[PDB]
């Protein structure tokens, strides 16, 4: 759940969840539309698709459990949907790390109204 997701991010990226990427560019937070921004804006791009590849689970909502360990992050025997989940986030989490350059300011709280159109996963 966002609960799981948020304390990942903070632990990977060292920014807190929120508004460092509740908002950032057009598809971290919100989701919906547009060509993403950036790297990191890219990163919420895949794990919406991540989520969406799961009509089954609440990814917003099913609490899972992970441990961190001496740098990696693991996921443990969930339920299905659960284990399935934290490797969406998982993966996401790490994408900001490995992109955390081309972090802007500027993305920061990016609105939608200047976010245009389609983009299947
Ligand atoms: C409308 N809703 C949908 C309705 C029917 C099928 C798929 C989707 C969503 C789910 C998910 C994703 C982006 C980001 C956002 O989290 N959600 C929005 C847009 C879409 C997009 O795939
Ligand atoms: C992919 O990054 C995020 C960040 C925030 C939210 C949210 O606030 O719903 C969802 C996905």
């Amino acid at each position: 759940s966002l609960l799981e997701f948020g304390k990942m991010i903070l632990e990977e990226t060292g920014k807190l969840a929120i508004p460092s990427y509740s908002s950032y560019g057009c598809y971290c937070g919100w989701g919906g539309k547009g060509t993403p921004k950036d790297a990191t804006d890219r990163c919420c791009f895949v794990h919406d698709c991540c989520y969406g590849n799961l009509p089954d689970c609440n990814p917003k909502s099913d609490r899972y459990k992970y441990k961190r360990v001496n740098g990696a992050i693991v996921c443990e025997k969930g339920t299905s949907c659960e284990n399935r989940i934290c490797e969406c986030d998982k993966a996401a989490a790490i994408c900001f790390r490995q992109n955390l350059n081309t972090y802007s300011k500027k993305y920061m709280l990016y609105p939608d109204f200047l976010c245009k159109g389609e983009l299947k996963c």
